[PDB]
């Protein structure tokens, strides 16, 4: 409760880089420590003003942290503190601290801020026996021991530091590479030109990696797995064979560490010269750099932000004089919080691991998806395929649905992968219209030739589903010879899918198996935490949010109720809310009384009658029958009479051609091959009689991120899970944060 941190003050701060997040971060940590009852101090210019003092720690007011959510790198600002690295400096500032009674320290940092951080509670102690050599009185000690406990948000672009899943900023970072590839690519018709884009990349080739899996990079290079002896030329018969092959240009990404089997680096320069003294073309080179890091920070970063800096908070008060040093993390998507050291002692041993030659144990240490993105890369950007032909098992893929940003990004991997494996793939035009209807055909290599960032459906996806028509498509799936269903798609995918089973019993046909993969703008599908292009919606909602509310800034003091969609979903709703820093998102999956609405409008009508200026009110479609938006408006309206103004406008269903971002583009192709991989295997084991017959609730799922990893779940399993008349799954695990949505608003 709010008798947690009472009696107790903290420290928060930025150190190292801005990374795009770290406002948020900062935001979440003054806030939810003024609300545990505790104090927060602010203390800028990163460690340094730490080490100096007075002047450079302001006591955090409320208020003080408002209209930074949006707002890039950081406004407590950071520092390189060369200071910090030497215990007089820590004599310095832990003199500072413990003059101000603060006893808990945030630090916002990485990989070094962290371990600066965590070489300090270390050898805090005797810091304390020494600042009594003269320093301060033992009485301002006696009562401030041993209980000066850190805790570590990482903030990082290249997000590298080991134990977290996405460190701050690097969603955003990704963002920043991905615009630019992204002009950079629609627009170089004029020449085969050749693009070498450098990228961030201590040593660690994650952005460079990921830009390259969604660009569809042509070659990339990283720290962590070097080209070996010989590749120029490899690299050289690549774009060439490419060549004629047909293309308008190139994307050799580099990472900035990139080097070789011996680790003289390989320079993107470098790369330039041999491109052209061999092949030669227009071959030109871009080195982003600090650029990456800025640009305004991304709905998931705004949210991670958010997220890990209550779980600091919390952790800094749940402390003790008998605890470890706690680095707040995410991890299969829920906030954990691992050892300190642990974390810093490997996320170093890293280094080593590559400092030796043994970039197969470098790449280890890396090894979560990494490797994964690394061979799923690779094979995507691959030469080309090998001799098809034979029986080899023939696969289907389709859209079901309202369209989705990632459903081209995940149909290219669908493909491509198939054909690695050797097998046939045809491609269904407009969902299950499709087979039905019989718009079917074979796709080859190029088919999905950069495909992996356009918006939208390519192939065409209709909602309508299957049973009403099984006569035709069994009929086709017997005359084209599908033997293997990819469905990807949203609600009506794993509804549809449903509605395959019960075909299993009827038709013989319909007796193969086939996955489902989510791609929905609502993020409402059973079996997964989330779908494929809600990132791209949402982070399409919170931008138009911040546009709308930092807008019209003449009317002064003014509210806005918006309302977003996702049908009975609330999660767009409450991610945007959350992330637009809303203060009130109201949605269907959590029932609200009138007496409710009042209590939250008597309450932003007592802030826009002091603090605040501008007022944010989100509400979901559906979120409730007669609590209409309208109503919500003139409730709220009237009721700020005097104290506001207020507007109110809908923004509907949008993001037509909405290009994907980053995230929901490597989403969708990491899937579409993770399928098309499973598949592999159920038509291997559902052949018996030079037949193919599925008939067991094996194959026939629906693949969702759970908790952690990707999970093939069989549909009949999961509809006990799904609540039908709504479309929504039965349990939503961002209904978690809610409270800590509702905390950022100041309410309870
Ligand atoms: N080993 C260390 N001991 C003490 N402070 C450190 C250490 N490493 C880094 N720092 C501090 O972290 C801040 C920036 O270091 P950097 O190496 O840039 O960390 P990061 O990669 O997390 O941004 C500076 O205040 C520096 O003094
Ligand atoms: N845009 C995003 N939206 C939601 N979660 C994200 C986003 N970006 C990263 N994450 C989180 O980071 C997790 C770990 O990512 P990871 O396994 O390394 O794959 P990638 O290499 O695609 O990040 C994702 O599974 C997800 O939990
Ligand atoms: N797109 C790419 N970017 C960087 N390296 C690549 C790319 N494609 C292939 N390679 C490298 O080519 C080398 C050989 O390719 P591989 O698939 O192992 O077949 P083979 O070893 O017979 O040439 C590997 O080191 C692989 O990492």
């Amino acid at each position: 409760a709010r008798t947690l941190g009472v009696g107790k003050a903290i420290a928060v701060l930025t150190s190292g880089g801005d990374a795009q997040g770290m406002n948020a971060a900062v935001r979440a940590v003054v806030r939810v420590g003024i609300f545990t009852g505790a104090r927060v101090f602010f203390v800028h210019e990163g460690y340094q003003g730490l080490v100096d003092g007075g002047d450079h720690i302001r006591e955090a007011t409320w208020e003080s942290v408002s209209m930074m959510l949006q707002l890039g790198g950081t406004v407590i600002g950071s520092a390189r503190c060369k200071d910090f690295r030497e215990r007089e400096g820590r004599l310095r500032a832990a003199h500072n601290l413990v003059k101000r009674g603060i006893t808990n320290l945030c630090v916002i940092g990485g990989d070094g801020s962290l371990t600066g951080a965590d070489t300090f509670r270390s050898e805090w102690s005797d810091l304390l026996s020494d600042l009594q050599k003269a320093g301060k009185i033992t009485a301002e000690e006696a009562t401030r021991s041993s209980y000066l406990n850190i805790v570590g948000l990482v903030g990082s672009i290249d997000n590298d530091f080991c134990g977290t899943d996405m460190t701050i900023g690097t969603d955003s970072a990704l963002h920043r590479i991905t615009e630019i590839v992204d002009a950079i690519t629609t627009t170089a018709q004029s020449h085969q030109r050749t693009f070498v884009l450098e990228v961030m990349g201590r040593h660690c080739g994650y952005l460079a990696l990921v830009t390259s899996l969604s660009c569809g990079a042509d070659w990339v290079f990283i720290p962590e797995c070097p080209p070996d002896d010989n590749w120029e030329d490899h690299l050289c018969r690549r774009l060439s064979e490419t060549r004629t092959r047909g293309s308008r240009l190139n994307i050799i990404i580099v990472a900035e560490g990139a080097i070789d089997r011996n680790g003289k680096p390989i320079t993107s320069e470098g790369v330039k010269d041999l491109v052209v003294r061999r092949l030669g073309y227009d071959t030109r080179v871009t080195v982003l750099g600090h650029v990456q890091r800025g640009g305004t920070p991304s709905a998931f970063d705004r949210i991670l932000g958010s997220r890990m800096g209550v779980e600091a908070v919390m952790a800094l008060l749940e402390g003790t004089p008998d605890t470890p040093a706690c680095v707040v993390s995410l991890s299969g998507n829920q906030a954990v919080r691992l050892p300190l050291m642990e974390c810093v002692q490997v996320t170093k041993d890293v280094t080593k691991a590559m400092d030796e030659k043994r970039f197969d144990e470098a790449m280890k240490l890396r090894g979560r998806s990494f490797m994964n993105n690394w061979e799923v890369y690779k094979l995507l950007a691959h030469i080309r395929p090998p001799a098809p032909k034979s029986g080899s098992y023939t696969v289907a893929v389709m859209n079901v649905g309202a369209p989705a940003a990632g459903m081209n990004a995940a149909v290219r991997s669908t493909v491509r992968i198939g054909l690695i494996q050797g097998n046939r793939v045809l491609v269904v035009h407009d969902g299950f219209e499709g087979p039905a209807k019989g718009q079917i055909e074979e796709a080859g290599w190029s088919y999905v030739g950069g495909w992996t960032g356009q918006g939208g459906s390519k192939l065409g996806s209709k909602r309508t589903l299957p049973k009403k028509s099984f006569e035709q498509i069994s009929a086709n799936i017997t005359k084209f010879n599908i033997q293997g269903l990819v469905i990807i798609g949203g609600f009506e995918a794993y509804t549809g899918g449903l509605e395959l089973m019960e075909g299993r019993k009827q038709f013989d046909e319909l007796c193969i198996p086939f996955v489902v993969i989510p791609a929905t703008v609502s993020n409402n599908v059973p079996g997964s935490d989330f779908s494929v292009g809600a990132d791209t919606a949402l982070n399409t909602i919170c931008t138009t949010c911040d546009r709308i509310k930092q807008s019209a800034a003449g009317t002064k003091r003014r509210v806005f109720i918006i309302e977003t969609m996702g049908g009975y979903c609330g999660y767009l709703a409450t991610m945007a809310g959350l992330a637009a820093g809303a203060d009130a998102a109201y949605i269907f999956e959590e029932p609200f009384t009138i007496r409710d609405l009042q209590a939250n409008v008597e309450h932003l009508v007592q802030k826009m009658k002091t603090t605040v200026k501008r007022g944010l009110v989100l509400r979901n479609e559906k979120c409730n029958e007669n609590y209409t938006t309208d109503f919500i408006f003139n409730l709220y309206s009237e009721e700020g009479k005097g104290i506001f103004d207020s507007r109110k406008n809908v923004l509907g269903h949008m993001q037509q051609g909405g290009s994907p971002t980053p995230f929901d583009r490597n989403f969708a192709t990491k899937m579409g091959a993770k399928a098309m991989n499973w598949m592999a295997g159920k038509i291997k084991e559902s052949y018996r009689n030079g037949r193919i017959f599925a008939n067991t609730p094996d194959s026939g799922c629906v693949l969702g991120m759970r908790k952690r990893a990707l999970v093939f779940q069989p549909v009949t399993e999961l509809q006990n899970q799904t609540d039908f008349e709504h479309r929504i799954p039965k349990e939503q695990w961002w209904l978690k944060l809610r409270p800590i949505l509702k905390i950022l608003a100041k309410y309870e």
